């Protein structure tokens, strides 16, 4: 049974709450469609439609990953007009995050998944279908936290909402 799958880093609740609070303050309803608080995340690699056999194999390669934890500090925000999103990010992403993503991306490639075709730009999407350009303030203060694991999610749309179901999790620092 095929699924739309992706690996992602998650956000502690305290920070998810600070973000949606910041967003509501600086972005009115007309600015775009706001991502649900529980759906806020940072994608490491989008795998697309994947069979069970390939999910198994990918899940195993991910299990072979051996990488220390690292810290994320969200100091950057912006807007991609072509994609029509407003995103949260980082000016200088930690190497550990880049390592983790490229490795997962290379495992996806060798597994026969369809690649980004674009460089990896780590980001958390806040607003979707934000067509028109709007002024982007800096993020809030001290949105910094420790990354202890990564998660394989399944993407599902149902009942007029997008849902992310966790399938498996992997701790870092082994
Ligand atoms: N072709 C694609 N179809 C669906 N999601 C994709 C995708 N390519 C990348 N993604 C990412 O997969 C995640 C879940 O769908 C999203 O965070 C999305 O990134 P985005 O937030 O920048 O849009
Ligand atoms: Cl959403």
């Amino acid at each position: 049974e095929p699924q739309r799958l992706f690996f992602a880093i998650d956000l502690p609740a305290e920070i998810r709450e600070q973000i949606i609070h910041w967003r509501a303050k600086h972005f009115p309803p007309e600015a775009g469609r706001p991502v649900a608080a529980d759906n806020l995340h940072l994608t490491l690699a989008f795998l697309g439609e994947v069979s069970a056999e390939k999910e198994k194999a990918l899940s195993l390669l991910a299990g072979r990953i051996r990488q220390p934890g690292f810290t994320l500090t969200l100091d950057d925000a912006g807007q991609w007009l072509r994609s029509r999103v407003v995103w949260l990010g980082m000016r200088q992403p930690p190497r550990g995050l880049i390592q983790l993503a490229n490795m997962l991306r290379s495992q996806a490639a060798r597994s026969g998944c369809f690649q980004s075709n674009r460089p990896f730009h780590p980001h958390i999407t806040l607003l979707r279908d934000a067509s028109e350009a709007v002024t982007i303030p800096p993020p809030g203060f001290n949105w910094s936290y420790a990354v202890t694991e990564f998660t394989l999610y399944a993407s599902s749309f149902a009942r007029g909402r997008t849902r992310y179901t966790p399938l498996k999790r992997w701790a870092l620092t082994q």
